[PDB]
């Protein structure tokens, strides 16, 4: 199947006009919406794009018609937020959650189908590993299109964090995460700033 | 919206005949299987029915159709199976798991809806709540028709395998369990075995 690893939504610019295509990326969970009719969840890897616009840089759909699939839909979004320990209202009374990074890191594997058509992209979720946040900072311490790219992608957003933090102009602060947390304080000071 | 808690799935004997009735209720998953059109999970309770007849006393079926909804099917196993962390294969490569139970105890809070009808009856998952073990030792230490449901659900479940364990002729055992621990041994053989 040759699955290809997207460091970047920006790699999307140069990729087929009418295709199928199955990529994956590792990315920071920032929004989730549940509408009558439409599910969307938003990750960024935070890149210094300009910087304009760094949440949200990849949309990923989960298309519901019946109520089969918006059920199905709920259970996704439920379990993906529990995982993350995101509070949700319970199912007997939309989901409107952004800026997610601002409270909770929520890395994220996610395997996606790239569809191409008409001049626009979409993209369709096909499997989605929640990252533990103590994994993730272990770790920084088979398709023949990807391999250590694990590695690279999650040093980077945490380099991005590191200067969204220290940059005035960002909401963004580590301090004013939920888990902030003395293992978290020294990952970020011990080597990652030295490095 | 008048959610009712069920202890046991014998309860569903005498329910209307035709109706969608939303419930509530607290097993032990035991079964997953994915198939190239269905998606079921069983779970039990373990109640002496019985002696006979013990796993997948509820099945749940997430149903799907068209390729987004079976998508949806394949995230939600996912996401369950990696919470409790069951392997399953790799998605570039169906999931046949049984008597789960054996090797890895998943308690589960679910909200289904039973749907009978033509003489017989089907759940659908509305949601579901994995629960974690240390929790599920620390609790046994809203509709109008949910009470304190979920400790004295537990409990008895604790007491039907403490049952199962002793028993010669059940393939359960405590120690076995992949997940084989210092302060299961003490929960186990501690108060619950006393009491």
């Amino acid at each position: 199947k040759n699955r290809i690893f997207v460091s970047s939504s920006k790699d999307f610019e140069g990729y087929p006009s009418k295709a199928i295509v199955p990529v994956q990326f590792v990315a920071l969970l920032t929004s989730i919406h549940l509408t009558e009719t439409k599910c969307l969840l938003g990750f960024s890897n935070f890149e210094r794009r300009g910087d304009q616009s760094q949440e949200d840089q990849y949309l990923i759909k989960l298309k519901f018609k019946d109520r089969g699939s918006e059920r199905l839909a709920r259970i996704t979004i439920s379990l993906l937020c529990q995982y993350f320990d995101i509070e949700l209202p319970d199912l007997d009374s939309t989901v409107i959650l952004r800026d997610i990074h601002l409270e909770r890191l929520c890395f994220s594997s996610c395997k996606a189908l790239y569809v191409s058509k008409h001049g626009n992209y979409t993209l369709f979720l096909e499997d989605i590993k929640p990252l533990d946040l103590v994994s993730v900072i272990s770790t920084i311490s088979s398709e023949l299109i990807s391999e250590c790219d694990l590695n690279n992608s999650l040093v980077d957003i945490f380099n991005n964090l590191i200067e969204m933090n220290r940059d005035e102009k960002n909401r963004f602060k580590f301090v004013k995460l939920i888990h902030y947390d003395i293992e978290l304080k020294k990952f970020v000071q011990d080597q990652q700033k030295v490095l």
